[PDB]
């Protein structure tokens, strides 16, 4: 009979394990409380309003003592005769966090010791007719190993320290236990060690035959055509005939073509592959290169008792070559798709939330938009988080969004016990499972910052020398072996056509770690470490750039969303909390970097703006040169995308799904054509055009030095043929070729890129610092006209207005552009899309620029 | 038109290559001389008498300067213009040892570093109709590597030193190039560095489509059902059709079944795979385990231009998995086949000459043959030598040994550079895709010792720990990515069902090499290091033990083959040299196990006799050890089987395959029922029954207790039901439960396992070392008779007689047993193989046995 699958998802109630001091002190979380499945105790919790929201105020610590308890969750539910007369019934859990301990009718079932894998177990014989109760305990990681931990030896180093001491600093359980590190606490999100079911349960039955898998292999993928191999994995019960059926439609819908195969199946697993030719591909391509063109491959497969079984898989044909070959800069590293070399645009991508379980599908779509409409083409699934949900990567495939996906290791020292490598084993066979029929999915990485760490991080230098060699040589083949065998065999053979990466950043265990000749590089002397100036970022130029990036705060709404009136400071208490780097007292170094640009900044309002453009402006900086510096550079991966949390961090968009400046500078910095106008530290202007088409650009570029009073100093319009897929150095000019004699407190420049009369790209440049120049008091006049949806307001300055912020207070609204330069007399259009109406919008609307927010700025201290 | 391929066989030439100081010392090689291909130059010089024979006396030395020296192959053959019209002109170079540039007409055409590569060139450009002339310079590794590494900071720990001095001490050439380890000189083998074209040479002309590969992989096992794929590979030059069909023949020659399928290839490698499933398979075991059944795959493949070509693979279906489970022992290490358990019985397998391309077909079968006669299920194919020739894994699929195929390093520290490390990827990965459609093929081995000699040798200890840590991690890095990670990948890729080992010995990397409870172990405490007695083997139980060894002299007859009767002393010049351990002192070490039991030795003759009885008697102790103490232990690969070169080592069999007295004891102790009875230092004989067999042992059990008089002391028998695949012990018995008030020096016991009235195995036990026993003097007589081809020989003795060695003096016999006991009065028939008369073989016998041999011995210095 058909294979049925009921998902559990109803009746879970949850309480603390009894006997527990936590008990005592929270008798509400000791009785039965509704519990959410998907979910987390912690947000169970909230629900029953056993604890106030975490993320708001400084409301965190008070849920901290849910993630050190232990937790027994309950549920009942009823199976017919039907379901009980199958050949095979199962339960399986598609995800336990973490160390969980299952029992069915009072008896044990399953021990389930990682976030990421899918548990199935035979529960036929333990099922009844009727009522059933399943129960399922769940033990705190850092209860259950730091007792454990307080006798070894040594502790591995980990990740952060407990900021409320609940563990030993430097003594860390989440590098023992295969959960989502965040989870623990991070430099820009909340302490959330969740305890919870938070995926789907099901009881499922079949007789024959069950379906286990559709992998649609691709074997060689060009112009002329593409060579595939459906995998059909079938469990079987008993020896018997199948049939299998294959339909496979194209991008519009239209049958390709059909094929058939007959084979015997035997008792275990079996494999039936179809081979599949199809000829002149309508091919995947990323964002930018294409469109993103699918083919659905959709299998019958009709078993011994007659019964037929569907199962589709939407795939996208794609060739992907990881290009590592010597050059003048030592050894490229590049992705190649479908042939065409990329520069990877775009950025890290964490978790959505601190609690994973409640994400909705429209968040996972509309960060995946905010990446696309940035003109980004590849994020990087940072593995210090979890593997995304299944609808995150069909997203991805349809936006054509290339996914550089981590193993969810984050920068901890594994252990190099076989247990634990045999664990993390299976968890990858099955997420690299799960994924490898997404085309957005290019690259897999086994780690991020582990081996980087190990060499160059000062806690791992110490510990790897302390112990004896023969100790550090155990622990150096654990991770040679994990990082370097596992990982890569799993992708190797479940994944064959995608590359893999032992660890970024690195040169695949080639060599060091962090190479500027060889392999990707994480660059952090700006912002952390010595905290260098912005334009260092201009003295660094390795083949990939796969982190670097500047922190600032999210927007005024959402500011308020977790503070109030009275904690707008940034070194209120509130403020403190929200901030996660150097142990909460990350803002000093922050400041640093405001009050380099904008000196010290003269409100709340003014602080959040500065800080804003403070990290677009840097991160502008180091984008255009790495675009510019191509081939050198093939890599462009900002840290970070986005927030888990409202808060400080390096995100471009905040939790709320709000643009910063970042975001709206991302656009231009990574937009297709592109002029890079790059004053260094010694005070010279390199000029360059990019251009990412995939054919010549016949283009113009002007550069026009004006005074701050509107006066023209010089004006200048040349040709360029910029080659496809390239950057062309145009021009490099001293301070004394542009100004000569003119202040440089009251001079700036001006830079265009064009398309016959079509302005592609314009960069304005400036030669000191922001606070110590002498910008003009701009009159901006604004015209708003109905456009379609939303609105067409039109912005006029009589002077340059550098950085202009449209704001409406707390009335909702979003922007075609934002932080953007107004040039004299201009007139510039951005599209607003609000549900508000437009006399709200009009008496709502703020508008901020540099100049004035500078205006009465007080010294620095 | 059907793909043509012209072997060039035939007009070699060879010289040194003019402008080196060898060309004016060995004037006879610096003009033109013939050269065989397959070969080595240093066989050409010896076919054309330049140097004598290096395998004869002390002329070792005479040779050496071959290797030093740089060479220049030179053929011409003829190409027609038909071959020319072709699409596709190719030159294959199968075997290039091993630095070699190639020219074609003056013109470049390759370079070759890699004995082991086969290499594929497009030549027709190159071309010209009539007369074409091939170039093949070869340079001496020596030469080329010693200038730089002369210049770097270290040299890796290696092999072994030159005994000529034309390399540094410990600093070895040969660990920095990809060529047969042995050939630099080892331990029990000549420093032979060739140089040559030592494979066949090709010109292939195709124009469509060139078949590159066939491979029936072996998806699932077992006594129901056989689930296999027929992958076929194809190089195409264009797109088009073609048409696969595939035949299928069982055991006998019977149809199983035919297949077929259609498909278009394009330009490049194309997969074309029909599935196969066999009901109730016959399928393949090893020796002793059933028979060794093989089915046939014949496909053949038709292009799109009317060409159609075969391609033939005879394979046989079984299973294989390394069985690693946790016990009261450890981690267990046993090689299942077809899920039965199968202790390894057997040897380690060297090269069958120290030059490779002229061993004989009938070599490599007479050497398998060897293993097979001797009741032998495994041999390891050891990492110092060469990956064999195809024929002669043919051979072992047929006679149903197993292969331990390790990949050829033997014991150096590699280089962590990445083009070694791709040079020998894809070493790898054309010997394993030569190889794994061998059924007899069942296990892939990294190495030799690698990781046990950077753990436990002297040398490698001081070395890692000479260099700064930095660099010990990145040379042991490069290690557990070459041997862990690389080998690994391509045996998962391309023989996915068949295990692979990282190191042997060790664990697989997951913890330290050697252990005596977990993974696999080289004991050589016993004869090596400490040079302990030979009943601490008693003392010793790993897992599975890989290897362990006895020296001897190999046959009278062959040391007469390379000694004049004034060589005839251990300490002679020649014999010095023909003596590779320890340098040049290894005669200490064979004369301190000699002396141990037998005393000082008469004469050369004795020597050699009790040099054999010690290897004999002492691999006997541990082997049947190893057997009985199932399941601690379920491996015995003792050290070694064959020989290189006419000399002393650790063999059964000699260089021109005649066997010493341990191989005829092995036939013994690895006898599928055995009866071990063994006496260990502290005077208690163990006694077990070892059964092989898969059904129960209804047996019986005798033991007697003799004087060397005659007289019976005591006489015992036991019922016995011995279970499948295991030993049982049956008695544990002190020396004086045995003899009482006897005394020990003119006592012996026997002991006898049965099952009905047929004698399957018995030992006979002695109670102090042979030097101290009152043996008596044995009157042997015999007794000929005619049968058919050969003779039967009746010995009978009138006392006891040890170890009873027969012989010919250089008329050649085989026979079906030797170096036996004689019990008095009980005739024992060997059968007699000569091509002899028999009154010349009756003139010709000498009988020789152990009490006659100590009998006239002078005293131990
Ligand atoms: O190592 C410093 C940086 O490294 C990245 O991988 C992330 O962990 C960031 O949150 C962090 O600021
Ligand atoms: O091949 C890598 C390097 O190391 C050794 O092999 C030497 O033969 C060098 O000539 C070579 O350049
Ligand atoms: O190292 C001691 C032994 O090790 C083995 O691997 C072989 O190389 C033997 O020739 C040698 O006697």
């Amino acid at each position: 009979s058909h294979m049925t699958a009921v998902t559990l998802d109803g009746g879970w109630r949850v309480r603390l394990v009894p006997g527990q001091e936590q008990g005592k002190t929270y008798p509400k979380a000791a009785a039965w409380l509704p519990a959410q499945v998907p979910g987390a105790v912690q947000t169970d919790l909230i629900a029953a309003k056993i604890v106030p929201d975490p993320f708001y105020r400084d409301n965190e610590g008070k849920i901290q003592w849910a993630g050190l308890s232990d937790w027994q969750y309950q549920t009942r539910f009823t199976v017919d005769a039907a379901t009980l007369k199958r050949e095979h019934v199962e339960l399986v859990f598609d995800g336990l966090d973490t160390f969980a301990e299952v029992t069915l009718n009072g008896k044990q079932l399953l021990s389930a010791d990682n976030m990421f894998r899918q548990w199935r177990v035979d529960a036929k014989s333990l099922l009844k007719r009727g009522d059933n109760l399943l129960e399922v305990k769940l033990y705190s990681p850092i209860k259950k190993i730091q007792p454990w931990l307080a006798k070894q030896p040594y502790a591995l180093p980990g990740a952060y320290d407990s900021a409320f001491g609940d563990e030993p600093e430097a003594r860390h359980s989440s590098t023992y236990v295969r959960k989502a590190p965040y989870n623990f606490g991070w430099d820009w999100g909340p302490r959330m060690v969740n305890a919870g079911i938070w995926k789907d349960v099901r009881v499922e039955a079949w007789d024959a035959v069950r379906v286990d898998g559709l992998h649609i292999a691709q074997q060689r993928v060009d112009a002329h055509s593409a060579q595939v191999q459906a995998q059909l994995d079938l469990q079987a019960g008993r020896s018997g005939p199948v049939q299998v059926t294959l339909d496979v439609l194209g991008p519009d819908g239209q049958k390709v073509g059909q094929f058939t195969q007959d084979a015997v199946v035997d008792p275990g697993q079996n494999r039936v592959d179809l081979a599949v030719r199809i000829a002149n591909p309508k091919r995947w391509f990323p964002a930018g290169y294409g469109a993103q063109d699918r083919y659905t491959f959709v299998a019958s497969v009709r078993d011994a008792d007659g019964d037929s079984q569907q199962i589709k898989r939407v795939t996208g044909l794609r060739s992907v070559e990881l290009r590592r070959e010597k050059d003048r800069f030592g050894k490229s590293m590049e992705i190649v798709i479908n042939g065409i070399p990329i520069f990877a645009k775009g950025a890290n991508l964490i978790p959505l939330d601190a609690f994973p379980a409640r994400v909705t599908h429209e968040r996972m779509r509309s960060t995946l938009q905010d990446a696309r409409d940035a003109n980004m083409n590849m994020l990087r699934m940072w593995g210090g988080g979890h593997y995304q949900d299944d609808y995150f990567y069909d997203v991805a495939d349809e936006l054509g969004i290339m996914i550089w996906q981590d193993f969810m290791f984050g920068g901890a020292v594994p252990p190099y016990d076989v247990e634990f490598r045999e664990n993390t084993r299976q968890e990858a066979i099955e997420q690299v499972k799960r994924l490898r029929d997404h085309p957005s999915l290019v690259l897999w990485c086994g780690n991020n910052e582990v081996q980087t760490g190990w060499e160059n991080w000062g806690d791992r230098v110490k510990f790897k020398q302390s112990v004896d060699p023969e100790e550090r040589t155990r622990i150096e083949r654990g991770m040679t072996t994990l990082f370097g065998t596992v990982f890569r065999e799993v992708v190797a053979t479940y994944d064959s056509d995608v590359p893999y990466w032992a660890t970024s950043p690195g040169t695949d265990f080639d060599g060091a770690a962090d190479q500027t000749n060889d392999g990707d590089m994480h660059y952090w002397k700006v912002w952390g470490g010595p905290a260098l100036p912005v334009t260092e970022y201009l003295n660094v130029t390795p083949r990939f750039m796969s982190e670097y990036g500047l922190q600032s705060f999210p927007d005024m709404r959402t500011v308020r969303a977790f503070a109030e009136p009275g904690d707008m400071d940034p070194e209120s208490p509130v403020m403190r909390v929200h901030q996660k780097f150097d142990k909460g007292n990350g803002n000093k170094r922050l400041m640093l970097y405001i009050r380099r640009e904008f000196g010290e900044p003269k409100d709340f309002e003014s602080f959040v703006y500065l800080s804003q453009l403070m990290q677009a402006e840097g991160i502008n900086i180091a984008a255009s040169h790495l675009r510019a510096s191509r081939p050198q550079s093939m890599g462009s991966l900002y840290w970070q995308l986005n927030d888990v949390w409202p808060g400080a961090s390096w995100s471009s968009v905040d939790y709320y799904g709000r643009w910063k400046a970042l975001h709206y500078h991302a656009r231009r910095f990574y937009a297709p054509e592109m002029i890079a106008a790059l004053r260094n530290d010694k005070g010279q202007t390199e000029v360059s055009l990019v251009s990412d088409r995939t054919t010549p650009l016949t283009a113009r570029w002007r550069m026009r030095v004006m005074g701050m009073d509107g006066k023209v100093l010089s004006k200048r319009e040349e040709k360029a043929s910029v080659n496809a897929l390239s950057s062309q150095h145009v021009g490099n000019f001293s301070d004394k070729q542009l100004l000569g004699s003119a202040d440089p407190k009251r001079t700036y420049a001006v830079f265009e890129l064009l398309d016959g009369d079509t302005l592609l790209s314009r960069e304005v440049v400036f030669f000191a610092p922001a606070k110590q120049l002498a910008l003009p008091a701009a009159k901006i006049d604004s015209q708003w006209r109905a456009d379609g949806d939303g609105y067409a307001l039109t912005l006029t300055s009589d002077t340059l207005a550098r950085e202009v912020w449209l704001s409406f207070g707390d009335v909702d609204a979003t922007l075609s552009d934002n932080a953007f330069d107004l040039l004299p007399g201009e007139p510039l259009t951005v599209r607003v899309t609000s549900k508000a109406a437009l006399a709200q919008l009009q008496s709502a609307l703020q508008v901020r620029d540099l100049a004035a927010t500078l205006a009465g700025a007080p010294p620095e201290p």
